[PDB]
């Protein structure tokens, strides 16, 4: 049994040689332990003017921002408004190309709707853009054939499964899991008197912010601190005491498992292998792959490693847990740096407080 100092001291002996090694200039880590965070912060949220990382710092998420939407998601499907066997045209009926009948929310949730583009084309700046840029998207594979990681696919989906309550994107994720959660530091849009807690990213030794693009919400646009992430985990790992039932039923559906690629069991946002594991079977992400259905979606199982990894231009986001344990970690840093590294120092940390 750890106590605090304990803690911190396996924290600081991994991450400080990591800061140092990947020239990371600003780190927030909170560790999950026995269900209670433990917060740490090292270094700069801004070199130039000599800003600390805090616990209110905000950081990019990166593509962790695809849990929020996974979670935003399975709480629509809670409350009976979509439906993953629902066809995409239904959400969206100017897509009338003979490419998108038998593509259903299911397989933009997944990646598995035959391969969209990595990302959303710079030139792609309006609904007119957007809509020609998948009415005109040809398909490589059947859906179902491949899963292939994309911020096109999820991004969609995110946009259509927010479509029945009327709301936008945006504003369901506040009503619908940012205020019921109590995450008053997550954002899309920062605001303007928060803009001093928005830490910069560091690419080449120059600060950097992501800019905006089409569907940035839904796949890679939210910044957290590292209290609300640490808060975010706790609640996707034991929603056993959220109030509202259907926001606790769309954390469980974005943790049941979808689709087999390898040991890889996909999720709603959330990616999930067998626990216990050995590090290297976590350390070709970006690789089409088949992919086999799992259908009905298995529950979630707590002997599981749940975990997103997330990064922009001057941002690497990592999370993960472990129900079984009631053991997680949040990884946030101001520098982009290799995902084999996260997935290292995130096992590193978590195999000592066994
Ligand atoms: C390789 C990908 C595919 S896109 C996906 C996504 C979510 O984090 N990232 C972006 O959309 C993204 N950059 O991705 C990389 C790391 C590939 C990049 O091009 O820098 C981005 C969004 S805004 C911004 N600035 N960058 N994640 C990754 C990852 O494994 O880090």
């Amino acid at each position: 049994m750890k106590t605090e100092q304990q803690i911190a001291d396996i924290v600081n002996r991994t991450i400080t040689p990591l800061m140092q090694e990947q020239a990371i200039p600003g780190m927030a880590v909170a560790v999950i332990y026995q269900g209670k965070p433990y917060y740490f912060t090292w270094g700069k949220a801004d070199i130039a003017n000599n800003h600390p990382v805090t616990q209110q710092t905000l950081f990019e998420l990166g593509s962790v921002s695809k849990t929020f939407n996974g979670v935003l998601g399975g709480d629509a499907i809670a409350r009976g408004e979509i439906k993953l066997s629902d066809p995409v045209t239904k959400y969206w009926p100017e897509l009338t190309g003979k490419q998108w009948q038998g593509i259903r929310l299911l397989h933009l949730a997944t990646y598995t709707e035959g391969g969209l583009p990595l990302k959303i084309p710079d030139d792609v700046r309006d609904k007119a853009a957007l809509l020609h840029f998948y009415q005109n998207w040809q398909p490589q594979w059947t859906p179902g054939a491949k899963r292939l990681y994309a911020n096109s696919s999820i991004g969609l989906f995110g946009a259509l499964a927010v479509k029945p309550s009327g709301m936008s994107y945006e504003e369901a994720m506040t009503r619908r899991v940012l205020q019921p959660l109590k995450l008053a530091h997550t954002w899309i849009t920062v605001p303007q008197n928060e803009q001093k807690d928005y830490a910069w990213g560091y690419r080449e030794g120059k600060p950097v912010h992501s800019s905006p693009g089409q569907l940035d919400a839904e796949a890679y646009g939210v910044k957290s601190s590292v209290i609300d992430m640490a808060r975010w985990v706790q609640a996707n790992m034991d929603a056993s005491h959220v109030q509202e039932k259907t926001l606790q039923q769309g954390i469980a559906l974005a943790q049941s498992r979808y689709w087999r690629i390898g040991d890889m069991y996909q999720g709603l946002g959330w990616e999930m292998l067998n626990w216990p594991l050995k590090a290297d079977s976590i350390i070709v992400a970006l690789a089409a792959l088949p992919a086999v259905e799992v259908n009905p979606p298995a529950p979630a199982v707590k002997a599981s490693w749940v975990h997103k990894t997330g990064s922009t231009g001057g941002f690497g986001s990592y999370v993960a847990f472990v129900p079984e344990k009631n053991l997680g970690i949040v990884m946030l840093a101001n520098k982009s740096y290799p995902y084999p590294v996260r997935v290292e120092a995130a096992w590193r940390i978590l195999e000592k407080l066994q």
